[PDB]
């Protein structure tokens, strides 16, 4: 029961690769420690498929088969609806990877006969044939970090037009399935605010809080065809038109259980016997099964009231404390558990008895005050790795910018306030950008946001106090001011000063730039403003937000 099985066959760049930190004019101003970061290319990709192959061994108990058969209770009362060719074309993101079938994205997008015709007829095969393996492209990502070196992580996708297919037979499905099968528990229905509301309540719920995240290695390839095979039965639990549930029984047997994986150059790399990370339903799938896998743990541990707070293969548990030694046992069976069910740890989850010190990807919550002088609870995380992709943006383009999909789902936070919106906001003044719309991803989805446009976006995600934290936890303040010192980054009286300039720069410029230098930097000036609600916040479309997860899921607004 291998997760995959390989030939020899190398997985090959698409385009030219750069590893080292590429420098320009503007790089220093930011981060002058530049051999620190680093982009992951294929030529690391032998070493992650070693991580991700190894043997899966599942031993299914009474607690799973209880949890599973709860869960298609729920499921059932899910009616989903077939998209149209037409409204799974324009989910397609404009610069998704091209067909081999000659067309590309915006063939796509413009809904061009070509094709139109190809999505059909992989519409009408699906429907045809439930057996025969989806062929899929394995490739290296191209991300970057900061040191202390990773190697790559694999994406596995189908082609263009079985994606359509996926949209037109799931799409419906994969947001809104796991909010009714697990209520409050599903954490991509959340902004980062009412993220922070849920997390804050749950604690105060408990009578002695515990709380931990639990960390599954390579996750993806944990994945069993059992546990793809249980995800299929969910889905099949909603009320569907019989075209739909013939799609996605063939989609399962033909690509979500497995596959060959063909490199960039064409050739057969090998075979995938575990979650596809670049398909529609991976983020759908992989909230499903954590969320069956840990629920089924938590009654194996015999766990008191268990909150779960779950978005794919992220983790956390909140519940009833029986003392430090007692939880400690608790987790290791919550952990045994877990394995039993294929879904081994990295780090062995640490019981945590503060809100603040619970992490789970990177992420934690954190206190400030607003401008009332009120405690303020918010997320925050480590800014490393935010600041080494700022630094590789600085001097390059990029499909997905980092620093925008930072600035919005990190907007409370003093680093992003500080540095990035500071930064960004200066290079955008030089070059005359503050109108261009740019790509950013929000939970896995890609979306097209003109930076003008972020104090009213702020302002709906987090209310205007995001505008008016002060007074920050020591904390919280030490973390950001040990980075800095680690990448060489200008300290924070740097980036006031800077920030005072940025201001004045974009309240020169009148109209929505002077909006932004009055909301996004109000923090930087002695005399401050009152903050009033911006008209322009209550006019956002801001649905499509904050509904569902869709990481790898080719998901364009
Ligand atoms: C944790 O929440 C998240 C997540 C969720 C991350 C996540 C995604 C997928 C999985 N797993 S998978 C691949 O199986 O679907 C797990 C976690 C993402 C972000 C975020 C930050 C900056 C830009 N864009 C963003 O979306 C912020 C949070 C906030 C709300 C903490 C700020």
């Amino acid at each position: 029961h291998m997760s995959y099985t390989w030939t020899g066959a190398l997985i090959t760049p698409c385009a030219a690769e750069e590893s080292k930190l590429p420098i320009n004019a503007l790089s220093n101003s930011l981060l002058r420690h530049h051999n620190m970061v680093y982009a992951t290319t294929s030529r690391s990709a032998g070493l992650r498929q070693k991580k991700v192959t190894f043997d899966r061994l599942q031993v299914l108990d009474d607690h799973y088969r209880d949890v599973l058969k709860e869960m298609k209770a729920k499921a059932s009362t899910v009616k989903a609806k077939l998209l149209s060719v037409e409204e799974a074309c324009k989910l397609t993101p404009p610069h998704s990877a091209k067909s081999k079938f000659g067309y590309g994205a915006k063939d796509v997008r413009n809904l061009s006969s070509k094709a139109v015709n190809h999505i059909h007829s992989v519409w009408k095969d699906l429907l045809e044939d439930t057996v025969t393996p989806i062929d899929t492209t394995i490739m290296a990502k191209n991300e970057v970090f900061c040191v202390q070196r990773k190697p790559a992580r694999l994406i596995v996708f189908p082609d263009l037009g079985v994606r359509v297919c996926e949209k037109m037979a799931l799409y419906d499905v994969v947001s809104t399935l796991p909010q009714v099968v697990m209520g409050s528990s599903y954490g991509f229905q959340y902004s980062p605010g009412q993220r922070v509301e849920f997390l804050v309540n749950t604690w105060k719920s408990k009578k002695n809080p515990m709380g931990f995240s639990y960390d599954t290695r390579c996750f993806d390839s944990t994945v069993t065809e059992n546990d793809i095979r249980v995800e299929e039965s969910i889905y099949q639990c909603c009320d569907l038109a019989p075209e739909a549930r013939q799609a996605i029984k063939s989609l399962t047997e033909r690509l979500y259980i497995g596959g060959p994986l063909t490199n960039s150059k064409g050739q057969n790399c090998g075979y995938r016997r575990c979650r596809a990370s670049g398909v529609l339903t991976t983020s759908c799938g992989n909230t499903l099964t954590c969320y069956l896998k840990a629920s089924a743990a938590c009654r194996a541990a015999k766990l008191q009231d268990c909150t779960m707070l779950v978005n794919g293969d992220d983790l956390v548990v909140i519940c009833e404390s029986a003392g430090t030694q007692e939880d400690a046992a608790s987790l290791r069976v919550f952990t045994e558990a877990m394995t039993r069910y294929s879904a081994p740890p990295g780090d062995p989850p640490q019981p945590e008895y503060d809100l603040e010190l619970i992490t789970s990807c990177s992420s934690n919550v954190s206190v400030a005050h607003d401008a009332s002088g009120k405690r303020v609870y918010y997320l925050t995380r480590d800014p490393t790795t935010p600041l080494a992709r700022a630094a590789w943006e600085t001097a390059r383009h990029t499909p997905v910018n980092s620093w925008l999909g930072n600035i919005i789902m990190y907007a409370p936070t003093l680093w992003a306030r500080m540095i990035l919106m500071t930064h960004f906001f200066s290079i955008l003044l030089a070059q005359e950008q503050l109108e261009k719309a740019l790509d950013c991803q929000i939970y896995g989805a890609c979306y097209s946001i003109e930076p003008l446009d972020l104090p009213q976006i702020i302002e709906r995600l987090h209310g205007l106090s995001a505008f008016s934290l002060h007074s920050y936890s020591p904390g919280e303040i030490n973390r950001v001011a040990s980075c800095l010192r680690k990448l060489g980054v200008p300290p924070l009286r740097v980036w006031r000063h800077r920030a005072r300039s940025v201001r004045a720069r974009l309240l020169s410029q009148g109209g929505r730039a002077a909006t932004c230098g009055k909301y996004l930097f109000n923090w930087a000036v002695k005399t401050k403003l009152k903050l009033t609600p911006i008209p322009a916040a209550s006019r956002l479309d801001l649905s499509g937000w904050f509904v569902a997860g869709y990481s790898g899921g080719d998901i364009y607004h």
